[PDB]
């Protein structure tokens, strides 16, 4: 029932563990970015669909096009071994002599026999101490489960053996460079999240607002979201989605939805269960496609008075100097403190009501950490890396309100975008102009 059909790709795979093996035979990136371990230790455990986002389901999705719950890896510089059961082990073991190998490929087939299966997480912790026992692991990931449960067994009593460390950031800067395919499916992601922006949301809450109807964030944050289970949407012609496997397709996080004067411009931000009020409106959207993620984000103004669309306008011309900065060779932390200083130039009113980053990298990962779009960031943009586009203000103080208003509003886009040999791609671009986004009361 719902059985699924895999193709695993020998041939990318071993193109993408070459990539990362490149990398860690590197004398610098595998001091620096693996911090010297000799192997790295990547295990999941059952399936969590509360953690959608780690390391360690990621490097599966990147090798395997695929992840493999209740299975562990073992990679070494000239072999890489995958222990797993015998029925998911069968699907990989054409890896195992393709001519272009990138390394030896070693599959342990789990049995139903717990003293094999046992004798099997033995050879691992064998292999390791045959090593200089530096050991890379992804420290910020979390699993669970019966698999899990049985390797910690074997390993927490011998653990003191070795010495772990984070080879996190090797892996960051391999999944950082996206290919053709991946460029494909975040752009495939990022033109559905704009078509159910522009045209699902703008339409619903234009109504709602205008027809005076007390809806909560919550309740329309879930309408929404419960949009995907409707693929008469997304057959809608006028979304020229056509060429979208909708079975691919998922949401990356619940839509955040904002009004009535409480805002958070952060990703983090849950929708709260207080009535849609017709003023400053923000939506943040994205889909998931073959795995690939991709984010949106609008404002939008009822009945905006004068500094409000110049304050949105102002938002849009620093977004567009954004993109510019965005281009291979750039220093992102440059970038961030480039922008910084157009504000010091033409509003620095508007300094402390500035966001304290501008997003992140995307892809596989909701959010790329080593591509943080803030100051302190070194690192150097690249053609083919995809960013996570945030740009705001807010707490935002409305000078004169009758008291049927709001004190405060924000101001915020996010668009996803690749990084070129010029100028960026913007996936998720659609009319943003103050012109496009303001609604006034009668129609007008």
């Amino acid at each position: 029932g719902a059985m699924a059909e895999y193709e695993i790709d020998e041939i990318t795979f071993h193109k993408r563990l070459g990539i990362l093996l490149t990398s860690w035979k590197n004398e610098e990136d595998g001091k620096t970015l693996f911090q010297d371990c000799d192997s790295i230790l990547v295990t999941v455990g059952a399936h969590d669909d509360t953690n959608p986002y780690q390391k360690s389901t990621a490097l599966h999705t990147w090798l395997l096009g695929y992840e493999f719950p209740s299975t562990l890896i073992l990679l070494e510089k000239h072999r890489i071994t995958i222990l797993t059961s015998v029925n998911k082990a069968n699907m990989l073991t054409k890896l195992a002599e393709t001519k272009g190998a990138a390394a030896d490929v070693n599959i342990l087939k789990r049995t139903k026999d717990a003293e094999e299966n046992k004798k099997l997480f033995e050879k691992i912790i064998e292999y390791i101490r045959a090593t200089n026992k530096k050991v890379g692991v992804f420290p910020k990931d979390k699993t669970q489960g019966k698999f899990i449960n049985e390797w910690d067994s074997i390993f927490e009593p011998v653990k003191s053996e070795f010495n772990l460390v984070d080879a996190s950031l090797g892996l960051a800067k391999c999944l950082a460079i996206k290919d053709e395919q991946e460029l494909a499916n975040i752009k495939g992601a990022s033109r559905v999240s704009v078509a159910v922006m522009s045209k699902y949301f703008v339409d619903e809450l234009s109504t709602y607002i205008d027809q005076g109807k007390k809806i909560t964030h919550s309740k329309f944050s879930d309408q929404m979201e419960s949009l995907i289970d409707n693929e008469a949407f997304f057959q809608t012609k006028s979304l020229k989605l056509g060429d979208i496997d909708l079975d691919q397709l998922e949401w990356c996080y619940t839509p955040i939805i904002q009004s009535g004067g409480s805002y958070d411009l952060k990703p983090s931000a849950i929708t709260d269960d207080r009535n849609l009020h017709g003023d400053v409106v923000l939506c943040s959207l994205g889909f998931r496609y073959k795995s690939y993620c991709s984010n949106v984000g609008r404002t939008y103004l009822f009945d905006p008075d004068s500094e409000q669309q110049k304050n949105y306008s102002f938002l849009v011309a620093l977004q567009k100097k954004l993109f510019e900065y965005c281009r291979d060779g750039a220093v992102i932390g440059d970038i961030y403190t480039k922008i910084l200083g157009l504000i010091r130039a033409k509003r620095p009113d508007l300094e402390p009501n500035f966001v304290r980053n501008l997003g992140a990298g995307i892809g596989i990962e909701f959010r790329e950490s080593s591509l943080l779009v803030n100051a302190k960031n070194p690192r150097v943009l690249q053609a083919g890396m995809t960013l996570n586009l945030s740009i705001g203000f807010g707490n935002l103080i409305n000078p004169h309100p009758k008291n049927s208003q709001s004190k405060e509003y924000a101001l915020l886009l996010i668009d996803t975008i690749q990084i070129t040999r010029s100028d960026p791609i913007v996936f998720t671009d659609s009319p943003k102009a103050q012109g496009d986004i303001s609604y006034f009361f009668g129609e007008d």
